[PDB]
């Protein structure tokens, strides 16, 4: 039993001095490494034309239907006066009108088909305000019913010029229209183009009764076949991904089996559930899920070429996630060698110190993260949302982007000046206790664990 | 004696295993944490839409009074010609008169109401000029009278067309007046709308006599309840707040009073008020004070609520900062385990050499930040003020924006060249100094307070 | 023997001191810094003045054939409607014509002289589309032969107008012509201006098929010796570095040929292909090749100053690089004193060490690479391409541009958030790792070396 | 001898203690720190003004006299026709003719006084050409005389209009003019107003020939006394300033004529020139020179106020780096003890070796940094002259800037890509060498350093 279990533990070359076993594990880690990358990167370009399709027909958009647009402008793009925005909004539409005669791409109309178009309408522009809205700021007073009243104007593609905004009460403006295009770009890599239909939104938000009305598009894309189109390998590829995949899950499948009964076998002869796991491949269960990840995105794949699919986003994730554990994984045959696995036995070393440590400042980070966000989210571009503020604060313990987040806060100096006197306490203390304490202390428990693994 | 005061710093598992002692002061501050941090996202709420309807209202005022403004352009927004100063100067007036026609914002005028207007005025046009202002650059002479003389001009409602500046002894010339709005976007929070009026300052200043007339656009906003408005729980929150608060008070002040018996048997039984003091509890005053803070900001709320009281920004500072003080107080419970303590540990053994040296870095870094403010912030945009220096000398020692810094002075190699060389020493030297010698000691004496603590 | 040996390994000092030797070699790196430095500084001239002549003539180009152009950009720049795209295609050719009127340069055009010119015309407007290119998105069909025809019109210089566009097959519309200047700047240098011809391609883009059309002006460049000019000491001294860069391979190679032939004397006097190694001076072999470099780029610069080449790219090349040896060079003197190697003596204990870590960290680092480059390659702007991948996973090890990465995915929150979650998740774990882990223990790994040498 | 040698190493605490002896240079560092600091902002107030006046007055002339200039185009702004070079020359000289009636401020006319202008003439206007220059492109051919002539039209304020530009072989355009004005701001310092004269030099640039001809504005102003103004302490302040000093400097004096008094008597008394300067307080010597530089710094600034002199940025650097020496010296009195004397015990240890590690670092950064200003100068908007080679290596170093510094080459990788390739080895190569190389031992001598006189 002894021999069976320390031939357990060798490594390869060690197993095959013992037996003449052949590496197969490690040559199709090899070759799952080319073959997983080269497969990612054939995505990829497929990946690349749909999200380009999408992109560059918005800016077209954008440029085509919303009056004295610029790049670079859509943060503060806007109307100020009754005048700019009719304008606005019947340049919108006349120009959804005279698409055919202008524009660079060759666009179809869509009619009907639901709400907010009625059977035979292309576009809609809708006004919505509320149902009762006496609003009289000279006598201090109003009288308002919230319910929303949404009035909508439908015009055909080749009357909406007598609209009349309630601008008192108005709560916004939409226009709705689709478009359908042919994505040719496609014929480059040898594909057949799809059919794109766009939704295009274009709103005039009034929520804020503020006299600034911000505009805006916006698209959402749907992907269908074509009808019987005419043209005048990636499938092998992927099956060979495919198999060596498979052939990988299998012995790595294997090789766990004879763990667990060695276990097993260890534990009977034995006349605690920690010991046990020693008999556990971390890394055949990384393996195993990196190929059933990558199965499944190549399967994903093929249904997307075939075009019964169109979910490139999963798809990218899952190839790209399992091309990443591929190339992680050949580590385990440096797992072997002391002086090429400082890292993982640093890592296993300081873990635990690590999350106790984690314990105590993550309460100490969420507290600075609500904080931040709700007293200075209003003041500050950086703390907008939660999220935005976890990116602000990590990046801040970096010591990333620090002048400018304290020059955010230098207009509210003259405005707000308790706020701008509490950021600062805030910032200060913030960089102070993090940089100089608590990540002087993490780096500390590292090279600690370090120094015990050192021989 | 001695068993009751080892009961007395046992952890709430010991004495629970001791007395059967229920946890509820941790149970209390769980719960606190919640529906602290709940009631201030709640509160965040309102607070955002009182900022957003002033600053969108004030941009919305920037674009409708200020000719030819466009975002981005408030620092050097300026007038260079005559006649571009009477146009801004009647363009803003011509709005105002049109203002019901043009804007999309609802706006009431005021009248009258003490200086700068007359009864029945709305708008003040205020020009401010010296006294006596002979200027002769020709013959090199000149003869003032400092003393400012102002001529205004008032405006009702719906003569100014005639105003003629002193351009040569010119100080100043103002726009006054206000509006009134309501702020309707409350009613999506469910709350009462209220009634603003913003107090409307234009200046074109012509202080520096540059032939450079900087034109800015400032608003006061005054909040106030509207009279009698019709529209067609947080209370009982804000009241369990104050009740959890209410009862973690009495509980730690009740511990408190413990403690200080115990210490005063103690010492009586001994037949210096440094070993007196480990009868306190800190992380208990830190409770008692956030929830003090936490008491202040919710009454403060409710006054808000109920529109007795406006103070958004400093009820956000209580809130908030209770917030960050109730999520911290949980980490007195982790100092009763080694391995979960370190930072607590560390900062108590490290707190006294680290202020020892602050006091010799200290006079270092304020004499940079004088020096640096008053030779450098006339010609350097990141030294404009000392907290200005400050935040930027800051940011330098963690490394951050300074390639930045240094070409900001590369203009003046040309014009000022004995600036830009002693800006190059300035730098350099700080730069060399703080980040290589001063930072590292004090890293150094961080980890060597954990060294001593380690184990 | 071992005193000839002990001989060898002497410091110039101590040779000086034994047989009274000159340190020939020593003042010779020092002259030899002298010069090349010099001589770089003066080809930088040239260099310069043949980079600037491109550049400007290149930005003039775009703003004189580009309509509407400006500075910045050029990223952006495109037409999105049909009378756009015309309206900058004729104005285009327009300028072309009028170059000789409006021109502050005085360029001369260039007729026939092979594809895709005719003889006797000096410009070519070609348009390519599809052989066979019915699009019917209406119906969702399209019949498409994907073989690029090219269709072009010739202008001589001083029938463009009547260019009918297929835009619904179209994939590019190309303009080509040739201009000769002459870089007249050349003489503030004392150098004979050479004569240029300039190849501009304009290219309006449509390979995307999307409404947008991108517009882009590139040039190349060929430089020619003018024909017999007239213009109304360098050469020594390249001759001085070149004499300099020969005595000092000579005496090298000498010291390198002694120490083989006390190599071979010792292994014989032994009655392992590692410590006859210890024989051979890398220092001296980086001298040799440092020389090579040099002499290499000396006669290149003689080349180009005769104007016989033109190769200012490669010949920079050489001499900076060969300046930074001859600068590094110089510290094989140092070598001999503890407190003057501490760097070298570091780098020599831990190279080994830090190249097996390497081994481990590279494959995590092109797992990263890959995955970001396929997956937010299309979203984020920093990941466009592999080395662009690599250049920000780097700078984000170095705590650089950390917010603004992770601020380029915030718009994606609301279009694509899955994309914008795996993000989140890709760019945390990658600093984490990178920063907290690998960073650290490469660090340690350099100062435990210099642990081991430091007395 | 032993005790006397004994006190004067005592501690001020120390000698009161002995002889009872006042801390009279104590109290003096403390009120010098107070009065110096005053003293600079106060000279701040004047220094600002001047400074301001110079810099709006320039600004002014750029928007008056530069055609279609907007701010921030300085570096961009240029002509690319004859008729826009045409146009913007005349409307600059109708401008200078129109200044009385469209500016905002109030300037006089500077007529004669030498070249460029002719007596009675008030503006310049200088074209500058070889004097032969047939330029023949299409023969590829020339014959220029490199001499330059100078034609000049001369302007009396209120025929140029004839300007005849040769283009061809034209090298510049510039317009002279001066203007008088009165900074009148001073009245809100108490100040009398000085009366300034502005060169005002505006430069069409055709040096490189090459289609695009860049336009810049420049002015120089000079300072004089009014005549005979008429307007309807500080002084007493420097008075203290130069006591305090005065006293200062005789108490330190004194100081160090009794340490030399004793070492000679010491050295007499031993029946080395290291030994020695232990008697030598170097804190002494830094307050000397800083009473110096105080003394010379208000003297300065006494003759500024009294209109003797206008060097108003010597004195604002002399007044600066004062300051910062007062605020410095003060760290003298906690050399005594030891938990405050870290920073400067540890200096004392680290310096020796960190000078020695720096012999060898100096020689690799001068070579890094001609290779890169000289190789990627041309291409790279960070490395255009040596200061800023440095400023952007330095900066790299501390790991600011980086992944711009690789985005600024990224545009080459198309156009120039072996110099894109030797850039992606240049910055990587000097990132990895300086960062985890040469900065990890730098602070590991610096903390070892620090560990010896730890305790
Ligand atoms: C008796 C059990 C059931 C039958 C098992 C039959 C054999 C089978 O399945 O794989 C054997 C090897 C496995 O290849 P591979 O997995 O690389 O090899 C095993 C591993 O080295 C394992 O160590 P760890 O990797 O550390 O767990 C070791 O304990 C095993 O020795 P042992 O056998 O003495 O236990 C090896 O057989 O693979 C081939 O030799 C070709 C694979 C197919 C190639 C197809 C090409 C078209
Ligand atoms: C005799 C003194 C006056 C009368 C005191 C009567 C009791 C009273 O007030 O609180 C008792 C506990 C306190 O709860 P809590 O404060 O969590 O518990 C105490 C702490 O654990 C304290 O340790 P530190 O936290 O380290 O200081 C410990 O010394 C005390 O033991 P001791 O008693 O032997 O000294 C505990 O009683 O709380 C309840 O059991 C429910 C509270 C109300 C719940 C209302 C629900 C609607
Ligand atoms: C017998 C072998 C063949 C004949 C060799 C004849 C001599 C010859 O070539 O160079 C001698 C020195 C070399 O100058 P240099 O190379 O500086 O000097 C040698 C090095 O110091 C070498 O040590 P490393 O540098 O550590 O390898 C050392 O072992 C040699 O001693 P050794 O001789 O006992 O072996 C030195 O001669 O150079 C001149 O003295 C002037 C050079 C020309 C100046 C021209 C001015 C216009
Ligand atoms: C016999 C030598 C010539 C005559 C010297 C006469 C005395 C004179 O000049 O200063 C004495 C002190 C000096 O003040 P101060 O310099 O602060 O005091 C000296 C220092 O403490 C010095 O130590 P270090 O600072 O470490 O070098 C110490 O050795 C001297 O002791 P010693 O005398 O036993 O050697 C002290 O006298 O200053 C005043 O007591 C008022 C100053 C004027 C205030 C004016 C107010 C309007
Ligand atoms: C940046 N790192 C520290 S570095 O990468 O290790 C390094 C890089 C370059 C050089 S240098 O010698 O070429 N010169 C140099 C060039 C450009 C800017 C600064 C310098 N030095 C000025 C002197 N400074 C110094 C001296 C004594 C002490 Cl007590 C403390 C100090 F900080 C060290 C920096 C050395 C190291």
């Amino acid at each position: 039993l002894r021999r069976r279990l320390k031939y357990f533990f060798m490594s390869p070359c060690d197993k095959f001095r013992a037996k003449g076993r052949k590496p197969c594990k490690l040559m199709l880690q090899v070759v799952k490494i080319l073959v997983v990358t080269v497969q990612l990167i054939l995505f990829g370009l497929s990946n690349q034309l749909a999200v380009t399709f999408r992109e560059e027909n918005t800016i077209a958009f954008r440029h085509l239907f919303l009056l004295g647009y610029s790049d670079g402008a859509d943060d503060t793009f806007a109307a100020y006066t009754r005048e700019q925005l009719y304008q606005a909004i019947f340049h919108a539409v006349d120009q959804y009108l005279a698409l055919p005669d202008v524009s660079l791409g060759r666009y179809a109309y869509v009619r009907g088909g639901g709400d907010p178009w009625t059977n035979g309408s292309g576009l809609a522009l809708c006004q919505r305000y509320y149902h009762r809205g006496h609003v009289d700021p000279a006598n201090d007073t109003f009288d308002i019913d919230p319910m929303v009243v949404t009035d909508c104007i439908q015009v055909d593609p080749p009357s909406y010029k007598n609209l009349t905004l309630k601008f008192h009460k108005l709560v916004n403006v939409t226009i709705h229209f689709r478009l359908k295009t042919i994505n040719l770009q496609s014929l480059i890599n040898n594909e057949i183009p799809d059919c794109y239909t766009f939704s295009v939104l274009i709103t005039f938000d009034n929520k804020a009764h503020s006299g600034r009305i911000p505009i805006s598009l916006e698209t959402q894309a749907h992907i269908q076949e074509c009808k019987h189109p005419s043209v005048f390998f990636r499938l092998l590829f992927d099956v060979v991904v495919i198999l060596t995949c498979s052939l990988s899950f299998l012995l790595c499948a294997r090789s766990l089996l004879r763990g667990f009964l060695l276990q097993n076998e260890f534990v009977g002869f034995m006349w605690s559930l920690w010991e046990r796991l020693e008999f556990v491949n971390g890394w055949y269960i990384l393996l195993v899920t990196s190929d059933v990840l990558t199965i499944s995105g190549t399967i994903m794949k093929i249904g997307i070429e075939a075009k019964n699919l169109a979910s490139y986003d999963v798809c990218s994730i899952l190839l790209g996630t399992s091309t990443l554990l591929v190339w992680v994984g050949v580590i385990r045959y440096l797992t072997f060698f002391h002086n090429y696995n400082i890292l993982i036995a640093t890592l296993r070393v300081a873990l635990p110190s690590v999350m106790r440590f984690c314990c105590c400042v993550a309460v100490i980070y969420l507290g600075y993260c609500f904080c931040g966000w709700i007293v200075l989210g209003p003041y500050h571009v950086k703390f907008r949302s939660l999220s935005m503020v976890s990116e602000c604060l990590f990046s801040l313990i970096n010591g990333d982007d620090m002048f400018v987040t304290f020059a955010a806060m230098q207009a509210q100096q003259g405005r707000s000046s308790l706020v701008w006197l509490f950021s600062q306490l805030y910032l200060y203390s913030f960089i102070s206790l993090f940089i100089y304490m608590v990540l002087s202390l993490f780096i500390a428990l590292i090279t600690g664990a370090y120094d015990t693994i050192k021989h």
